[PDB]
């Protein structure tokens, strides 16, 4: 599944629905903590709409989990991830996936 914890608090009431677009900045890290990408370090929030199927399984159902202004840490199994496939050269086979991501705003 995706676990969902906390960093900082949203508004607690304006979390987003299918076919709205999240605009989000992220951290994407292995478990030992190495970093595989992150929007931060291009200073460019990242968007994808909710429901459209363009991300990963875990990233559609833990920031439906959120509300705007929330960042949180997502821990995604890799069957919520990129599988036994892994991400060819970034993620490896059966990886569990840690994300910080921080919910900016809904478009
Ligand atoms: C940018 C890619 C990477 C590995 C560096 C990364 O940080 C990542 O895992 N991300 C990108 C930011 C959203 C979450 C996740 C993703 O859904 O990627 C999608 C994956 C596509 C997909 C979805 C489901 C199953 C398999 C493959 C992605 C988005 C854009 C470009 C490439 C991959």
């Amino acid at each position: 599944g995706v676990q969902v914890e906390t960093i900082s608090p949203g508004d607690g009431r304006t979390f987003p629905k299918r076919g709205q677009t999240c605009v989000v900045h992220y951290t994407g890290m292995l478990e030992d903590g190495k970093k595989f990408d992150s929007s931060r370090d291009r200073n460019k929030p990242f968007k994808f709409m909710l429901g459209k199927q363009e991300v990963i399984r875990g990233w559609e159902e833990g920031v439906a989990q959120m509300s705007v202004g929330q960042r949180a840490k997502l821990t995604i199994s890799p069957d919520y991830a990129y599988g036994a496939t892994g991400h060819p050269g970034i993620i490896p086979p059966h990886a569990t996936l840690v994300f910080d991501v921080e919910l900016l705003k809904l478009e």
